[PDB]
Formats: C-alpha cells, structure tokens, sequence
C-alpha cells in the first residue's frame, strides 16, 4: 500500500510486463493488477497449445490470459508463431510420416499465422513472429529447424509477411536469447538488417534476457541495446529475470538464495533498470518471464527439480532487495 507500482513508476520509460498463464494468474492475481501494465502468455500462445492437431484450435487458455489482461487495461504481447520448440510434429508431416513441401508448410504457417492473428487483433499489439531462428553457437548463421530445413532460409521473410496481412498494425519482432553476447549479437543483427533491407515488415527486436548475475556485462548490454536499435527498430525486452546461477552452475541442494546472492542480484537489477531507463527513447517494454518467485521456468531449467529465485518478489509475494534498487534508478 506504501508500495511504489512498477508500472507507475516507470510510468514515462516503458511499460512493465510479465509472463502468465490461467493458474498464475490467479495466484498471483494481485501482483499483476497492482504492478504491471502489460500481459505475455508464457506458453498458452505457441503452436502446440493454440492448433495441437490440424484444424483443431484450442485458444480457450489463451482467451482467459488476453480476458484478464483487457479487463485490466493491460497491453498483451502474442508469442510466439515460428519458434523450433513446442510446434507439434504434424505441421511438419503427411499422411504417410514424410515431410511435407515447401508449398504445403507454407500453406499450414499462413493458415496459422492468420487464424491466431486475426482472432486478437486489436486485443494483441505485437507479435514474436519468430523465436530464436539463430544459432546460439557454431560459426552458422541459422539454426537448423524444420521450418527452414522445408522452406529455405526465406521461412522469415514469409512468416513476417503473413503476420503483416493478417494485422498490419501489430508490431512484429524478432525474439531471441543470448542476444548480448556479442558473436550472437552480430549474429541478429546481420539477420534482422538483411530483412529490413528487402522491405520486410520487422519492426522490433525482442531481447529475452534471461540473464544471470555476472552474464552478460552491462556493457555488453548497453552495445546490444545500440546494437539493435541503430536499425531503426522497437526494442521490447522480453523475458527478462535474473538467476542465481550461471551456466556452469548445476547445483541442485542449494535450499535458499545466499545472503550474497540475494544482494548481488539487487545491485544487477539496479544497475540493469538504470541502463534501461538510459534508454527510455528506444526501449518500449520490459517483460518478466513470471512476477515473483513462487513461479519460475527457472526451477526446472536449466537443471530439472531445483529451485531458483530470479524475480523481484518472493514466493511469499513480498519485494526482494532488488525490488528496492530496481525502482530507485
Ligand atoms: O529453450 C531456450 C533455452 O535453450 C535458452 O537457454 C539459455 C537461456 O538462459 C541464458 F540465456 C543461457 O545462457 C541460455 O543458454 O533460453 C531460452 C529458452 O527458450
Ligand atoms: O514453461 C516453460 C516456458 O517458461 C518456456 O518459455 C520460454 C522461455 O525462454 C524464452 F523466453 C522463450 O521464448 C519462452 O517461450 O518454454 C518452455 C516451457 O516449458
């Protein structure tokens, strides 16, 4: 009630999102309402949850997620339509358990990119279009996935295209992951740069940022953040938390945060919402992948049946140190 709201004040900076779903909003009903001003389901809005068999459309979970959100005045960001991950295998098939042609997938990603975008349109300002086409190691621009094994190295082009015709007042990004590090970062850069050079409707980069305490550098930030929208395009950032591990770090008895790393992750989420705020004129949306720490993809990834702490509130739905440092920048 003495609680500063983080959308309020970051009310002149950016909008303040996080990632949901039908339970977590309930449990956590109250944090959204009294702190953020904009919506992403977390997996409700990915293929296998809206179209899990050709023609069959499940968007009852992804109705619940924009219901709460309009009803909140709330914006929603829809993701994600070509992603690798989570696309059940009969897009990618015939009858007979060969893969389909280029035509056919075409066919099936237009019809899906048109039935789910039109049915939120005007309820959905954005879209991750694709998710994650880059590789994330190796010296290959792409990742091999069979929307590009089928298609060519075109499937984005198409993607962003269709996505146009079925709402030409979306905004539509590329998302992706490790998109500060800087092999990665030219990476995107050189893709989303290419596409924008044949007229491709691109007009935001989704920075993910699931980020942990030492990786990337602010620096590293900052460049990405200049990086990127030296192209001219929106920058949301996407999915941001922040864990109590890196990489290397597959622990799995650790029962509680230490107290060093609950002040270290306060002192990155400072240092992280200042630079931010540094770039209030080019960054429109910060979303958190969850709101507090009772609900976090973290726990399971990427060590299954752990527990991780990566968010500004507790599991008791309190503010963390870093609640205080992110929202004094
Ligand atoms: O499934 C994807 C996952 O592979 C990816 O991996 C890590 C995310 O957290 C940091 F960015 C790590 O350095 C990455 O290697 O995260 C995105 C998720 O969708
Ligand atoms: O519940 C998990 C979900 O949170 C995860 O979401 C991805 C996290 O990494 C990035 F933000 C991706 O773009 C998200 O879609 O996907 C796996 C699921 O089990």
């Amino acid at each position: 009630s003495s609680l500063p709201s983080l959308r309020d004040v970051f009310a002149n900076d950016f909008r303040i999102g996080a990632a949901v779903n039908p339970v977590t909003i309930e449990m956590q009903k109250q944090l959204l309402i009294d702190h953020v001003n904009s919506i992403t389901a977390e997996n409700h809005m990915k293929f296998e949850h809206l179209q899990p068999e050709e023609g069959k459309f499940t968007f009852q979970e992804a109705d619940r997620i924009v219901d709460f959100a309009c009803s909140h005045r709330m914006a929603v960001r829809g993701h994600t339509l070509v992603w690798h991950n989570q696309t059940p295998d009969w897009v990618f098939q015939d009858g007979q358990g060969h893969f389909v042609s280029r035509d056919v997938l075409l066919e099936r990603m237009k019809c899906h990119i048109s039935t789910v975008v039109r049915r939120y349109k005007g309820k959905i300002y954005c879209w991750d279009v694709i998710n994650e086409a880059v590789a994330d190691e190796g010296n290959e621009l792409l990742r091999p996935s069979k929307w590009r094994q089928i298609i060519g190295d075109d499937f984005m082009e198409q993607a962003f295209l269709y996505a146009y015709e079925a709402d030409p007042d979306a905004l539509l990004f590329y998302n992706d992951y490790n998109e500060c590090f800087p092999e990665k970062r030219e990476k995107i850069f050189a893709l989303v740069k290419s596409l924008r050079d044949k007229g491709i409707p691109i007009h935001g980069i989704g920075m993910q940022a699931h980020w942990s305490l030492t990786r990337p550098s602010l620096d590293e930030i900052r460049a990405a953040i200049e990086r990127y929208a030296s192209l001219g395009v929106v920058l949301h950032i996407t999915g941001l938390d922040v864990s109590m591990f890196e990489f290397h770090d597959r622990r799995t008895d650790l029962a509680a945060p230490t107290s060093e790393m609950i002040e270290r992750q306060a002192e990155r989420y400072g240092q992280i919402f200042a630079l931010f705020k540094e770039y209030r004129d080019v960054i429109q949306s910060v979303t958190f992948w969850g709101i507090a720490d009772d609900h976090t993809w973290l726990d399971n990834f990427p060590v299954h049946g752990r527990k991780n702490w990566p968010l500004l509130f507790d599991e008791q739905h309190k503010p963390k140190p870093a609640f205080w440092r992110a929202v004094s920048v």
